[PDB]
């Protein structure tokens, strides 16, 4: 190690969540929206430790065992140094925001700050609404918190003192059943909006919770929280001579998933100890003191007790007028006529859902093939496939059984189908189909005509609204056959398969990408117009990054738009002098990755679902589509223009991880995510 | 057969549901409440055919096979003659009520009566809300409605006409997902409240549902509904030499559960035929034409678009102040102090639920035994038993696995418990524990003290509110030990067991009842004061009835209050000259049966859960409790007084099944179910 050629993705990520914090600070966002961001920020860091950080640990360990060769503990340090520095910054904001909220007449107060009236109000409220959910868990020598104790929940450790006697009991903050923020009755000026945390209501009612059956001189409560690291598995597909030589002392010290125990700073050491034991806090397990509150994630639902101004105004999802043209009898005619490209959340997912409902009873529809990844809870699509089954249609449904977090939510999504006449097909052990396709075939007088759907993100009717994704609808055989192939590839991957238009992970990808970059590089070494323009969530894969460094050094211009991690360092004398990269963190979540290559003058524009990360190129099922229709190719190009024209949310990506905001020169003030809406909105104006 | 000594229970029942209809007619009830009654009436008759009537069939058949000896087909006739006569009466009311509703500015109109504006309104409404739930089921030669077709749902059979061509398709009225009554926008006077049936919206949009993929000159829709008879099993416990000799032609013709097919009168015979087949309508299956609408049961939720007046005013459930007395530290002290008797729905079930939540963490609570019959969906009691488990408490839970209709809802209520430390105990094949007890033991300084709960109805937190039930809470060992025994009896019934205070079905009952009646009879044949006063839901059991006839003829006075069936004929010269019986059908449902015997002068008062019906005395687990506390014994006596003092809802029971209303002589105007409230209300006034 000498002069960083790339940026550690884990550090790049910290910087990414920091950009998220900038949203909490950014005064241009409504007050309540900023509060909620704090929740996003927290929930992210939460997943950071549960997954990505736990992953890094292992790698650094896997390194050790027999041959660790990366300045790992120097990175670990940098990591927690950025985190601590952040935590103190988080603390600043929360304070600032608390003040600001008060200015707007809202007051998040604690049990000690109650009025000699609200007190009597709470007690009543508690006995009439909360009590039933709050039942002491007694800590006895045989009680084994180990099991029944809820993972990631907040608990209140109660200290029951009677003389030199001390009994211990737990109180679960029921954040699931009851709202975590309760509005107290306005003391004097009816203007004020006072609220208290559910945690502090309990803290305030400890006596009413225990006096009925316990004798004590005093009661003390301290909060604590316990979290387990995520599940491992995909790291042995390299441990050739490693996992083989790897000693049992390391397999046990690598498989065993640790436990993090967090407790309020002033919890009497005796109680901490009591828990250290009851919670099997062994060697590899972590014990950390700190704070009265945990689960700041719960701020993602901070209610809004002010005027609408304090909250973002919801944009109505738009109908793509094309589907409505009276010259179209139905959805299949609209698509047969022209390739249709929808962009969520500006458009309603309601079209794809209408289409699928049609195919389920349209006499001409012969079959339907479609995959169920991480869709919305209890899909309305499932019901449709059932109808199609009941109406004939050869219905084929692929269900992957292990996503990133929405895994066990597709192990039930099956026994049902089969019974009605559906051919169900499960993905291998832990394989992820991050693409979301569906193929529909229908006898259109004599001939069979296939209509496919290629969706960059997933069928989640919840994902369309917080995420921005594409949805291509086509009858173009060039693309149609390719989707058909994809589904075949899934059912029988043992059989050789090739794709001429789609980029399919992990069949081509690497090859298909290297090859496109290598061509721009070629045209650049010939002085022709070249260009690489990517819009990804993460740019990390070693190979792909170097491939870009190469493009830059060969004169090829590269414009990146990565909202998350970016191990690529832009502006490196002789390495990446022609690579400009920014990040836009706004309301919505980018779920759509694009690829745009100059390819001489005839630009190739791909809509993908994969980030330039190793796991997305070589280990999961991903799909990227070229836009054969120049009309649609253009639309995507405009949108990408609005994006790179942002001067409100865009930030620079530098080898300094500064997250500075792109300055608006004499150029216009643009906020992509909003301009994008007006762009779409203008497309749906009566022809 | 000559001079009916008893009344056929099936006829008595028809008369009972007729009393229910009288509620729909009774102008003293708010308009919307009367509408909803029509639904009750319908839902009842619905269950009448699914169960009781299907049961009678079998008996009459079981009679046949080798030896049928009851004027069965003479009864069948009487049965459907009362039903037809009723149906025509039902029709009258509905019409009258429809008129009355209009007077109040409400108009339930059909698709043909829409305005040339609401039409355009519906279509829009349909495409934006209903469409997604309405997907044509195409009827093809291979389609087998047989399976996937929903039982008891309403379907619209659509006729697609194109030349001399006719295609058939089904449309399911989605009463489960969408409200069955939609409010249309007021045409001219803003006063009017126009609404249409969901069935008729479809009927009106047939074109918008099919034009997209079908070519036709016309579309016709006709409603139909299919119902299956309930499940059989408890009739072979007598077929000694019967079931044995019984021929396979009868076991097959007796087990096989028929299917009832109902269709709109004018459905083209071709379509009826199409369905006769698709629906495997075999021999024993029933096919019946009639009406545009089915499922009148859906009227139990008829919305109220008028002023509160049109709906019954909800009485707030009262706290039993006794549990609140400051001299009581907790629930166990209130009960240890005095036997506590709660009467629902006047009181909140909230006490029993508070008590159970305490026992789950009260250090002195050692164990808890309790049964899970037909409780409310996802019990809050289950969670409590889990805590108790987690807190030590030897928790024992009995789960019967087959109730009358809430059966499979207790097959899941288990795997959960065991895991946490709960001793689960399942009831035999099809055994019903219609009692609802729980025993709690707690070390009260040295000694162990048991507190039991004896509930006449079930733990259903839904049942407490439409039903009127008792709930006795006591620490009296005389009763405590007896409950303890009950639970033991359940766990090990193979072991001999005896009860000295509780009436337990089917251990004593018969004996315990015969014996009490026989004693009054004795005191009556000695000129002493005797009396039998029952409050039941049904008085049918042969033996018990004759036992009463005997009491009457021996001079013993008998006062019956049966809301449902009553095979006993009151006022039979020389048979039942001293038996006065009435029925009160009001808002609430009687789920509390009492028993009261004069017993010399020292009256015995029992609170039971069993009706005087054979299945409740000899085949199910029932529990009746004597009221050892004279204070509580008195309260029940007052309530029973208010009841028999009713002169608003009380009806006479006669051998004419006239359902005449008890006339208010110069006596006061009383409405028990309301007076009962004021009685309780007065008991909870600050001491």
């Amino acid at each position: 190690g000498q002069e960083k050629l790339y940026i550690e993705k884990e550090l790049s990520w910290l910087s990414f969540n920091e950009r998220v914090l900038q949203e909490a600070a950014d005064k241009s966002n409504p007050l309540i929206e900023r509060m909620r961001f704090l929740g996003i920020y927290s929930n992210n860091l939460d997943e950071f430790y549960k997954v990505r950080f736990a992953e890094l640990k292992r790698r650094i360990i896997i390194s050790e065992e027999q041959g660790s060769n990366s300045h790992s503990r120097h990175l670990l340090g940098k990591i927690q140094s950025r985190v601590l520095k952040a935590d103190q910054e988080f603390d600043g904001l929360y304070n600032e925001l608390l003040l600001e909220m008060a200015r707007n007449q809202i007051f998040l107060i604690n049990e000690r700050q109650l009025s000699v009236n609200q007190q009597n109000w709470l007690r009543h409220y508690f006995k009439q609404y909360l009590r039933q959910h709050i039942t002491p868990i007694l800590i006895n020598p045989d009680t084994d918190l180990v099991q029944f104790l809820k993972d990631d929940y907040t608990y209140l450790a109660v200290e029951i003192i009677r003389g030199d006697t001390i009994r211990y009991a737990l109180l679960e903050i029921p954040s699931d059943k009851v709202p975590r923020f309760v509005n107290l009755p306005p003391e004097a000026p009816r203007r004020r909006k006072p609220m208290i945390l559910l945690d502090n209501i309990l803290r305030y009612c400890l006596d009413d919770i225990f006096k009925g059956f316990f004798d004590y001189d005093a009661l003390n409560a301290y909060s604590m929280k316990m979290t387990r690291d995520a599940e491992y598995d995909l790291v042995h597909e390299m441990e050739a001579s490693l996992m083989e030589l790897m000693s049992s002392s390391l397999k046990q010290r690598l498989t065993a998933e640790p436990v993090r125990f967090v407790y309020q700073r002033d919890m009497p050491n005796a109680l901490v100890e009591v828990l250290r034991e009851k919670l099997t806090i062994s060697r590899y397990d972590s014990i950390v003191p700190g704070g009265r509150y945990h689960n700041f994630k719960d701020f993602i639902n901070f209610p809004n007790v002010g005027k609408a101004n304090l909250v973002n105004k919801p944009l109505p999802r738009l109908r793509h007028i094309w589907f409505d043209k009276a010259q179209f009898r139905n959805g299949f005619d609209a698509i047969r006529e022209r390739d249709v490209l929808l962009y969520y959340p500006y458009h309603t997912f309601e079209h794809v859902l209408e289409l699928l409902r049609q195919a389920s009873f349209d006499p001409s529809v012969l079959a339907i093939k479609i995959n169920i990844y991480r869709v919305a809870k209890d899909s309305r699509i499932i019901d449709s496939m059932i109808h199609a089954a009941h109406n004939g249609k050869k219905v084929t449904v692929v269900v992957e059984l292990q996503a990133r977090f929405d895994e066990e939510a597709n192990i039930h999504w099956a026994k049902r189908l089969t019974e009605a006449g559906v051919h169900v097909i499960f993905s291998a052990p832990g394989l992820k189909i991050h693409a979301k396709l569906f193929l529909i075939s229908r006898k259109e007088n004599g001939e069979v005509v296939r209509y496919a759907h290629i969706g960059t993100g997933n069928f989640n009717e919840k994902t369309a609204r917080l995420y921005t994704d594409y949805s291509l609808l086509t009858a173009d055989a060039r693309i149609t056959n390719e989707v058909r192939r994809v589904f075949n590839f899934i059912e029988n991957p043992y059989r050789p398969v090739t794709f001429d238009y789609l980029m399919v992970s992990p069949q081509n990808s690497r090859r298909l990408l290297y090859e496109m970059v290598d061509r721009e590089i070629a045209n650049a070494q010939q002085g022709l117009p070249s260009g690489i323009t990517l819009k990804l969530n993460n740019l990390v894969d070693k190979g792909l990054v170097d491939r870009l460094y190469a493009a830059s050094s060969s004169g090829v211009p590269v414009n990146l738009l990565v909202r998350g991690m970016c191990s690529l360092i832009p502006n490196l004398e002789g390495i990446s002098d022609n690579i400009r990269a920014i990040s836009i963190v706004d309301r919505y979540l980018e779920h759509d990755r694009v690829y745009i290559f100059e390819n001489g003058g005839d630009k190739k524009v791909y809509l993908s679902s994969a980030d330039w990360m190793t796991r997305n190129i070589d280990y999961r099922i991903e799909v990227a589509t070229p836009l054969l229709d120049p009309r649609l190719k253009q639309r995507v190009l405009d949108i990408i223009d609005i994006l790179f024209s942002d001067t409100v949310k865009a930030r620079y990506i530098d080898k300094e991880l500064s997250n500075r905001y792109v300055p608006r020169g004499n150029r216009r003030k643009v906020r992509a995510q909003l301009a994008i809406y007006d762009y779409i909105k203008s497309l749906e104006q009566p022809e």
